[PDB]
């Protein structure tokens, strides 16, 4: 009844079209959001759903002031049924694949329960996007069990034109829709 | 003559127990304590043996205005006979398994002269302690030659009842003080 | 035409002679410099030639306020004809071989088009040089095709005598002027 879908924004340009993006699934589904410090840069609250709850960094350390209190990043781990990080920057990327996790969205994945499933779209300039470090990381993530959904060639923040694109939010959506209705 | 030893807390909430700890190693042991920023959030200092110096990253930025000045996480690293983090997070362990420094107690952990004991209690959730990432960074310390002092399955912050919660102090006090008497 | 070289500098104490480094190379080539946060701990502004442009994380988060403006890390890889790193901290080295990028400087490093020329300079303690994941990283920098400037054995900052001071000023230049005359 309602699948409970964690939202994330990482410091991607691209995050400007994250508010879209949790419209897309709103109606479907029960939406909370986490953001990166970095993706503040980028994305506009007021372009989000009202009905949407927004989690920062600072959302960790207010929710516990004394053992007992709960723990956030473990509160919206249980909470969930699917994590999605559209988009999901290189740096983001790069901890996930070293299991770091030094703000609420990185302890999130570093405590996630891979029973449930966790969806990334990167989103990042195509030299990034064609770094070998990005394949390394990306074949970690398939380890993991994490599930890409890839990045699409459009015309980058950066003027040229290529790969490194965020996917749309429309397959996005989909892309999850499918997997759960399965 | 009273082996030097240097103890260490990390971000992780079984930090609230590390005034404690200290209390463990004083009488038989010169003590010194290190500790992350994020350790301050569940440390308390009053707790705390009176005759234990604590050092924070400032203090590395502070002893030292220009060169031929003392370096302190390398003055640290050879004043001590030992090193215990206890507890060391997910996250500081991702960083010592990733050669990363950017605090004092990770770059002592890089210039850490492993001709020295290393020990380490980790704490964190179950899920992350169950996570992939945590058995490869153990590997990863066990090739450096650091000796893992197991979690134990006690009542987490989290509220949940599994493994993950970091060591008792009795225990990591006696596996120290085995090693060195023998 | 006068080689575009992109000089950086990281949070090494030998971050000192980095402004006599700029001048190594202003007469033969167009200098811009790159500097972390903590390089600005032991970077003296003054001492770099004046027609060297200093670029800082801020100025990231200033060249750009919407869509459509430039990405300076893109702007820089860009513009660059060679990147050189001296120096290179054991924490920026650590950063590079995991793909992450959390600043102006790494950032670059991410989406560096390799087909250009990438020199590093490292400079570290002995210990800190000494230690196995030192070994672990320049492997990784060489298969990403980086050329490595050894460090040499001088005095270093902690009054010790032995491996890890960072490469002579001269020699950097040299190494960097050869290649590109090849
Ligand atoms: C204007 C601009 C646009 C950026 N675009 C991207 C991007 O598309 N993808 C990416 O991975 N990083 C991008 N970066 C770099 C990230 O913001 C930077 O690596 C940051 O530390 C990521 O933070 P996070 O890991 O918390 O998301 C951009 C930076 C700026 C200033
Ligand atoms: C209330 C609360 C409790 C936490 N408990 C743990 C823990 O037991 N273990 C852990 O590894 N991280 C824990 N975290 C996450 C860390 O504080 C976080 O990853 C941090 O960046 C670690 O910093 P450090 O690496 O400097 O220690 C907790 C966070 C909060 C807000
Ligand atoms: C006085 C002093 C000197 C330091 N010397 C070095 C050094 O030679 N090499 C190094 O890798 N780190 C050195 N460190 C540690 C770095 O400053 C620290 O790891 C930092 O986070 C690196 O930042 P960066 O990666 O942005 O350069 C020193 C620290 C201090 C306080
Ligand atoms: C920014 C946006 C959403 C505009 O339609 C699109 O181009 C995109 O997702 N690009 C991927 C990231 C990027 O451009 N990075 C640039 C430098 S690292
Ligand atoms: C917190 C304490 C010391 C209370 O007795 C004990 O439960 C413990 O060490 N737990 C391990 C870490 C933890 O609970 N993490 C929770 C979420 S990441
Ligand atoms: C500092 C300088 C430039 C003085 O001539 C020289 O010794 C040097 O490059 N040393 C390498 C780094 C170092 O000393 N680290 C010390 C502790 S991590």
């Amino acid at each position: 009844r309602k699948p409970r879908v964690l939202l994330a924004a990482s410091g991607s340009v691209a995050a400007i079209k994250f508010g879209n993006l949790c419209h897309c699934f709103t109606e479907w589904a029960e939406v909370r959001a986490v953001v990166t410090k970095s993706s503040l840069h980028f994305l506009d609250k007021l372009s989000l759903p009202q009905e949407v709850t927004l989690y920062t960094d600072e959302d960790e350390w207010s929710s516990w002031n004394k053992i007992g209190d709960p723990v956030l990043h473990i509160e919206l781990r249980r909470w969930a049924d699917v994590l999605v990080i559209a988009p999901l920057s290189a740096n983001t990327l790069g901890k996930i694949a070293g299991g770091l996790c030094d703000n609420l969205l990185t302890c999130i994945i570093r405590a996630w329960d891979y029973t449930k499933p966790l969806f990334v779209a990167p989103a990042m300039n195509t030299l990034m996007w064609n770094n070998p470090f990005t394949e390394r990381h990306l074949l970690s993530l398939d380890e993991l069990g994490i599930t890409l959904i890839p990045p699409i060639k459009k015309r980058l923040a950066s003027g040229d034109y290529g790969n490194g694109a965020m996917a749309e939010p429309s397959l996005i959506y989909s892309t999850v829709r499918l997997f759960w209705e399965s």
